[PDB]
């Protein structure tokens, strides 16, 4: 049967057939519960929605993200996510089906083995395999050596790969991401007036970061530009028709990925998280890792982080060493894309667990069988 | 058994059983007695009158309304009036009947609890159920998404409902209503030489407000008009063939449902209320709430309160929301056909409070079951 | 026992039994003494002389009326009266029949004290009871609703009542009645040489009134013709055979009905009088008042007085109001014919004065049980 | 020049010049017209009298007040009446001096139009001005803060003013006063036999209700006394050298102020008309306005009217709360007082009506210049 | 010359000079003018008032907070009453003294910049400064570590604080604080039938509030005691003398404060919000911020918060942490007490922003001296 790839992020699922060049199921990762006194009968009302349905009906729920940072810290919500993508969304019977899984590296080992147990027991699928997902996003590439930045919301991280090596004493986390900036949106739109507290006014907000954040090839002559004139600033309109605008919270905001102090953290940017993670890796493939930067996730679609990434390993790295970020169009999709490629080779197809192994190692096995 | 319906308004009453589509009874919630001296023996003429019949009377009587601001404030004449319903008008037993009553928001609970404990000991129905009038209102209107303006008289109340989820914080109760207006127009007839004094009077005065009164589209300028030429002077004739003429009072009358410092309250308008109740709402409901106000009540029968709704609320909302203003005909007993929607249903046949359930808790249940 | 009714007016005693449909006893409430020297002995001629033993001696006696404007100014001549009533003209023992009197409204409460104090203690009556004279006209015109305007000699007073209940603030008195027509056209029979001055004359002259005297549609068309031409003048004989002619006197007389300034009175006519009881009432039963206009008395017997009155009451009267004179035929005894249904009325038994009821409070035991 | 104050009251006509401590020209509004046959010539008898002429010569006119319940009824009649005032009782030509006029609240705004096109066009005063009486009162007190009682004859009205502010929508209006009381007096004298019927023994009676009648502080009390004893009886000698003996009507007159019923009024009481009045003031203002009581005009001048007021309120005001009742001597005149005072302050002199406004304007003028 | 210090809140001003230990100016931030119809000359009434005499005269004004949320919302009523503060109440020339501000963090910017520019251009002051509130709180408790829970009315604020360093990123504020509470209380007191809703009857909520309002330490105990007992129950004298009975109320009042739920909000209480800035904050001082809660501001004065918000944040924090609540007595002043030893430090005056600065750079300049 084919194979099911479930790109389980941590603000958005994406999950297809394995073998497709894009998922057809693609929905925020969060369960919504109404917060308000239900008043009229008969209307069929459910005590819990998620996805798409929570997201309409936001101003009314109290919305939760079941996976932060990376790490499923709601089991029954993630369950209901999953079983919303399996029978839903894919409108597929999971027993059929070989699901391939995926999370940050460096993550507890105990969300794997529940991954697992969960499942095999719960959804009863027949092989399951949990991959990282910046190796599946350098799959996608078409390419078998780069340093990966992958960044959605919740982790970032770095895996630098060499002729289909990883170096995991290479591999940097970074637990800032799109929710950071999201939160750090709505704390400085507080400057001109705008209040946003309830998590659905953060997803007004996140649309607002999404569309109109920018990252800023020189941070302080953008400031100082936004200083003189209007000219940067945009106007944004919220669900209920109010005008709001904004002006240097535009890049402001991505800028932390630069400067992580703008939020507190003592973490140094991801430019040199990047250079750091090449400088850990064996001198001889540091030049081909240099050429091989690939951009990946959500959070690496902000205009002209590209060339702001480009420019500061420039500075960074010696001379003469050909800095090249790789930044193709719809990386939202490339850690799903990659996913869906391993799981439709013919080589993959022994690597999977299968409900056998389960049944004898128990959910321990993805320790062994899984990178 | 066919579940009895009562919209025990303020002024009038509106009964009837579930299922049908409009009451069989309305008459006035008004309880009459002899205020002169009877000479003729023989007559059986009683002590008390009721409905329909104080209304005939009401020449001889000093009539009294038990319920004012919605608050059942004589508990031996609204008593009187409930058998006069049930007896005399829907001509039944209450003791067969399941009874669904009604009673504005933010209504003392007191008034609540005497009248689950009238209706289960004095007229022993078998079940009972107390609701929120704006939702009946809303029930009737078909929706399960809007912001249901109520108004009869003494009580003018705002719910916004949004996908069946009432926002009870945003509940907003003004004590101003069609008697407040009838008071008024009493006494602003004074500057014609108009001298209404009596509770028969006051009646009168009703009559002439229902039939005369208009709500101005634009306040000055109706006011400019009326000083400019008599063409919206208009003639009535009282029960005794005098003729009277009223003029611009037709809209002053009204008006200060928009303009309650007309009367000294220090409260914000109808339309301004309205809006506040919008937005004390969640930002992303607001929309639909602007595109759902329902009127309901008797006061808002009044011609042009619907365009003048509208006017005023596209005057405070934001430009390319989209106010819409649903003021159907026979909103005067939306509230009673609501009551019979809900009534008849059959997922509400569990909400109702039991003669069991009352003999166990007492009239605390209501605090319990009901909204 | 057969009560006993005795409408005791001011000029004529109508005396019954009641459950009878009229009075067997009708005479002046008159009492006689001689005047002139006796001359003849062994005739067993009396000292005083009442009722038409006084009338048929007239030219002998001076006659002296005991009530005057409905008020007993003689309190042993109306003994002597009211003693010639029950043992001489009904010939029965007062002490066996409960008696119901009547007296004009706003009458001196003293007389009311001292009837029932000589109707206990002198006639021993074993109940009494003293009913309003329009009250009792309207239980004879079978009607509850209705304003009365009742008129015999000494006064004229309209009692408004609706649905059986009196307004006794509207209640207007008036003393101009047919005594005071007697005396005028006594005055103005002057014009034309004939002279009546003694109180036999004076019952001369009334007879010529109520045989003779009208009231005109429209008085000064009426003069007009009067002066053009002798077609209204008729001629009448007096007892000693002399004839006299009368014109238009015959009209001028009623007429001060009307305009009381013809006698000097400051009084509105009786039909202002009328309109201004009804516009004392509650504008709610005006319209059935302007409609049952009831007439009582003989000074309502003037041929022409119902036509005039309607014509009046519709001038002052707005349009369309439907003013209607209810005159009917017997109106003369209407009061006693009220009496006697009162009297006999079940439902009256209990109001009645007991004997053993003035033994305990006295005479001021009428102002508690009678209206 | 010195401004003219004119307290036209419905009874009593009290003017004077501004400035003065009391008006120097006090005499009824009233005009009388002969009644009856003028026999003498060559006497220059006139055909109208007004004021104290007409009293004196009462017994041949027919007297008539030009203005009712506080409303001008009669033009005609007041422009005599004003014209009086002017040129033979102050013999002053009113052309030279500003004239302040009051009238009684919520009266027809009709009445001052015309009262102002009278002033400018007949009199062709260089100025006016119309104020509310209750407002000059507590002028006259010296206070800014308390509620008025002004009760004249025709009218009596309730002002709640606090710190110069007045509550309008707590105005209350009362269209019973002193005489309704002269006639329900009138009315209850026939009880003893004293029949008053013309206009002058309404002016006897309003004489005798003066100098005789007080207020019971509890009336039950005071019937049983009347019952038991004559101590109450006192006597009053008529013109015609008659004499008259009042007992329990001294207090029975008027308690109709606290009874209306005794009238067939429905409205509530003088007593309970202030704590309503009081009660329909904002909540912080009430205690002020309980200890500041204010009465004024002649019908409050009855004795123990203070003492039975302060009591009444005291039983409906919550206990704790000063209840002090202000009835200074010489409250007959309090309005005129604060009208001297209101006209000779420099402040004022800018709210004057001009002829020259009333010349562009109108005799509209009035509605905006005047409270 | 000698600082002023003026703590500007949403509901108190607190005002006075540097080095005293207390404001010598405490009155509301409330600006009142006249609703109702001024009826009486010459009384010199003005059209706005401030402070102490809108709260003296509140039954005649609308009461108006010209700052909500510690944000400025109406400059002209907001520079009134800085106007009254500097001129009336410390009657001192603002051009002499040093200024010091304070506001709440997290507000808009531009607030900040109005301020100073009013400051410097209106008032004229030499120097000016703006400090955040629970800085200056923490001044006062002698301390330099702590995390400081400020709360007055309109905004709640947590700010960290460990060795004078405070951690911006841990700063969290919630908009809800005793006017919400007001409100709430208000909203609950209809359930016993009492009805507030002017801004009069606001302030009269808000003193019950303060006078009988208390914290629950087991807020679902105290409700089963409240229903089994009335021991609870207290009563409140309004000032008409009305006495009103107040029960769970008391408590659920400021319950809303750790259940925002009850008013709507999705907020996590104050207790969880603590919990949330400490955990937010690096581990090593998390122990001395859970040792060092300073409590600051009006709506901590409840009795009963302090053992409460002890409770719940050890139910929070690991076990063997000593949690330690600090709410000193006087802590409604304690931000102005820091704001009085801050300016009087020799080593603040070269903080203050002063008028030459402000001539260079505009009101920009806050946002680069002030934190
Ligand atoms: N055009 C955009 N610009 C900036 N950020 C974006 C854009 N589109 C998506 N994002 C961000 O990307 C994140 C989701 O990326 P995704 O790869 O789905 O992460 P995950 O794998 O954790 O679900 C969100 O936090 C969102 O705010
Ligand atoms: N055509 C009309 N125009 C204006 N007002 C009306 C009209 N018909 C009824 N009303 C008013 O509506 C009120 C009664 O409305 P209703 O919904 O019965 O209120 P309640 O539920 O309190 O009884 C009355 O006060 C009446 O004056
Ligand atoms: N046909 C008539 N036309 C005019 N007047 C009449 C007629 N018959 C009787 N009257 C008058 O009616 C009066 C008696 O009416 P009555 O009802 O007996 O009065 P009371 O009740 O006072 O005795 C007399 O004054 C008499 O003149
Ligand atoms: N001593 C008194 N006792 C009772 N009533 C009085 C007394 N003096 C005057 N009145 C009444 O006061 C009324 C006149 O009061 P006034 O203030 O002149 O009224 P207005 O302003 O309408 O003329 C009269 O009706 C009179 O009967
Ligand atoms: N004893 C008390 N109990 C409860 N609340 C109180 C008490 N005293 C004052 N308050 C509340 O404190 C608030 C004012 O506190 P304050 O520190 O002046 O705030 P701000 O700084 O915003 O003016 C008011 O809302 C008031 O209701
Ligand atoms: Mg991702
Ligand atoms: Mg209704
Ligand atoms: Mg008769
Ligand atoms: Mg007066
Ligand atoms: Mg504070």
């Amino acid at each position: 049967t084919t194979a099911l790839v479930c790109d389980n992020g941590s603000g958005l699922v994406k999950a297809g057939f394995a073998g497709d060049d894009a998922p057809r199921a693609v929905f925020p990762s969060i369960v919504g519960r109404p917060r308000h006194q239900g008043v009229m009968v008969g209307m069929g009302q459910k005590d819990s929605y998620v996805g798409d349905e929570a997201q309409s009906k936001r101003g009314i729920l109290t919305l939760k993200y079941p996976i932060e940072h990376g790490i499923i810290t709601n089991w029954d919500d993630m369950e209901k996510i999953w079983h919303h993508t399996f029978y839903n969304e894919l409108r597929v019977a999971p027993e059929e089906h070989p699901t391939l899984l995926t999370e940050a590296p460096l993550n507890p080992k105990a969300n794997r083995e529940k991954m697992t147990q969960i499942m095999f027991e719960t959804f009863n699928v027949p092989a399951m395999y949990v991959a990282i997902q910046a190796v599946l996003s350098l799959y996608a590439s078409g390419r078998t050596t780069g340093i990966v930045l992958d960044s959605g919301d919740g982790v970032t991280h770095n895996v630098p790969i060499y002729e289909g090596y990883a170096l995991p004493h290479a591999i940097m986390r970074l637990d800032l991401a799109g929710r950071d900036l999201t939160d750090y949106l709505m704390k400085i739109l507080t400057e001109r007036g705008y209040s946003f507290v309830t998590t659905a006014e953060r997803e007004i907000v996140r649309d607002i970061k999404e569309k109109l954040c920018y990252v800023a090839l020189d941070f302080e002559n953008e400031m100082a530009t936004a200083a003189s004139s209007s000219s940067l600033e945009k106007s944004y309109e919220l669900p209920d028709g109010q005008v709001i605008t904004i002006g240097n919270e535009r890049f402001r905001c991505p800028e932390t990925l630069f400067q992580p102090s703008f939020i507190g953290m003592e973490s140094a940017g991801i430019h040199e998280t990047t250079y750091n993670s090449i400088m850990k890796c064996d001198i001889d493939i540091r030049k081909d890792l240099y050429a091989n930067n690939v951009m990946s996730g959500g959070t690496t679609m902000y205009p002209g982080i590209a060339d702001r990434m480009q420019k500061e390993i420039t500075a960074l790295a010696p001379s003469t060493m050909k800095i090249k970020i790789i930044a193709p169009p719809e990386r939202k999709y490339s850690v799903w894309i990659g996913g869906s490629i391993l799981a439709s080779l013919s080589t993959f197809q022994q690597m999977w667990i299968t409900k056998q192994e389960y049944d004898e190692a128990g959910p321990s096995i993805v320790h062994r069988k899984c990178f």
